Protein backbone atom coordinates (compact mmCIF):
# COMPACT_ATOMS: atom_id res chain seq x y z
CA UNK A 1 0.00 0.00 0.00
CA UNK A 2 3.05 2.42 0.90
CA UNK A 3 5.16 3.87 -1.56
CA UNK A 4 7.74 1.80 -0.54
CA UNK A 5 5.80 -1.22 -0.62
CA UNK A 6 5.05 -0.73 -4.10
CA UNK A 7 7.97 0.02 -5.79
CA UNK A 8 11.42 -1.96 -5.55
CA UNK A 9 14.28 0.02 -4.16
CA UNK A 10 16.06 0.29 -7.44
CA UNK A 11 12.95 1.37 -9.26
CA UNK A 12 12.89 4.52 -6.60
CA UNK A 13 16.50 4.97 -6.90
CA UNK A 14 16.18 5.00 -10.74
CA UNK A 15 13.30 7.48 -10.68
CA UNK A 16 15.13 9.89 -8.20
CA UNK A 17 18.25 9.54 -10.57
CA UNK A 18 15.71 10.91 -13.60
CA UNK A 19 14.40 13.52 -11.47
CA UNK A 20 17.76 14.81 -11.14
CA UNK A 21 18.45 14.59 -15.16
CA UNK A 22 15.11 16.08 -16.18
CA UNK A 23 14.01 18.15 -12.93
CA UNK A 24 17.50 18.79 -11.86
CA UNK A 25 15.75 22.11 -9.65
CA UNK A 26 13.36 19.92 -7.59
CA UNK A 27 13.44 18.48 -4.44
CA UNK A 28 11.73 14.81 -5.06
CA UNK A 29 9.20 14.10 -2.16
CA UNK A 30 6.84 11.57 -0.89
CA UNK A 31 3.82 12.49 0.78
CA UNK A 32 1.57 9.83 2.20
CA UNK A 33 -1.12 10.05 4.77
CA UNK A 34 -0.77 8.27 8.23
CA UNK A 35 -2.25 5.13 8.20
CA UNK A 36 -4.57 5.42 10.64
CA UNK A 37 -6.05 8.77 9.72
CA UNK A 38 -9.90 9.29 9.63
CA UNK A 39 -10.35 13.22 9.11
CA UNK A 40 -7.96 14.39 6.62
CA UNK A 41 -8.72 13.00 2.93
CA UNK A 42 -6.20 11.70 0.86
CA UNK A 43 -3.92 13.34 -1.82
CA UNK A 44 -4.36 12.89 -5.41
CA UNK A 45 -0.96 11.31 -5.80
CA UNK A 46 1.97 10.40 -3.80
CA UNK A 47 5.35 12.01 -5.68
CA UNK A 48 5.97 15.73 -5.63
CA UNK A 49 8.61 17.58 -7.20
CA UNK A 50 9.10 20.57 -4.85
CA UNK A 51 11.36 23.94 -6.10
CA UNK A 52 14.00 23.59 -4.07
CA UNK A 53 14.25 27.16 -2.55
CA UNK A 54 10.98 26.90 -0.40
CA UNK A 55 11.06 26.26 3.44
CA UNK A 56 8.85 23.67 5.05
CA UNK A 57 6.66 26.44 6.58
CA UNK A 58 5.77 27.09 2.68
CA UNK A 59 5.72 23.54 2.16
CA UNK A 60 3.10 22.54 4.47
CA UNK A 61 1.23 25.83 3.54
CA UNK A 62 1.30 23.98 -0.28
CA UNK A 63 0.06 20.86 1.05
CA UNK A 64 -2.35 22.30 2.85
CA UNK A 65 -3.77 24.39 -0.14
CA UNK A 66 -3.80 20.96 -1.93
CA UNK A 67 -5.95 19.05 1.00
CA UNK A 68 -8.27 22.31 0.32
CA UNK A 69 -7.72 22.65 4.09
CA UNK A 70 -10.07 25.80 5.59
CA UNK A 71 -8.55 27.56 8.67
CA UNK A 72 -9.73 24.91 11.37
CA UNK A 73 -8.44 21.26 10.08
CA UNK A 74 -5.11 20.42 11.64
CA UNK A 75 -2.56 19.31 9.63
CA UNK A 76 0.60 18.05 11.32
CA UNK A 77 3.87 16.66 8.91
CA UNK A 78 6.89 14.64 9.81
CA UNK A 79 10.02 14.22 7.65
CA UNK A 80 12.05 11.44 7.32
CA UNK A 81 9.84 9.81 10.43
CA UNK A 82 9.99 12.52 12.92
CA UNK A 83 8.88 15.87 13.58
CA UNK A 84 9.93 19.28 11.90
CA UNK A 85 12.56 21.08 13.80
CA UNK A 86 11.72 24.29 12.26
CA UNK A 87 9.58 25.33 9.42
CA UNK A 88 12.47 27.70 8.20
CA UNK A 89 14.35 25.08 6.97
CA UNK A 90 15.26 25.81 3.25
CA UNK A 91 14.07 22.56 1.50
CA UNK A 92 17.21 21.98 -0.19
CA UNK A 93 19.12 21.97 3.06
CA UNK A 94 16.07 19.32 4.51
CA UNK A 95 16.85 16.97 1.59
CA UNK A 96 20.62 17.17 2.03
CA UNK A 97 20.31 15.73 6.10
CA UNK A 98 16.96 13.54 5.89
CA UNK A 99 16.49 12.16 2.30
CA UNK A 100 16.25 8.47 2.31
CA UNK A 101 19.22 6.22 0.92
CA UNK A 102 16.79 5.28 -2.06
CA UNK A 103 17.17 9.54 -2.50
CA UNK A 104 13.33 9.99 -1.89
CA UNK A 105 12.53 12.51 1.66
CA UNK A 106 9.49 10.72 2.74
CA UNK A 107 6.65 12.45 4.86
CA UNK A 108 3.50 11.45 6.51
CA UNK A 109 0.66 13.71 7.61
CA UNK A 110 -1.88 13.54 10.28
CA UNK A 111 -5.08 15.72 11.58
CA UNK A 112 -2.77 14.57 15.23
CA UNK A 113 0.32 15.09 16.61
CA UNK A 114 0.71 11.22 17.35
CA UNK A 115 1.43 9.24 14.20
CL1 LIG B 1 14.12 21.79 -12.96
Amino acid sequence: KTFKQRRTFEQRVEDVRLIREQHPTKIPVIIERYKGEKQLPVLDKTKFLVPDHVNMSELIKIIRRRLQLNANQAFFLLVNGHSMVSVSTPISEVYESEKDEDGFLYMVYASQETF
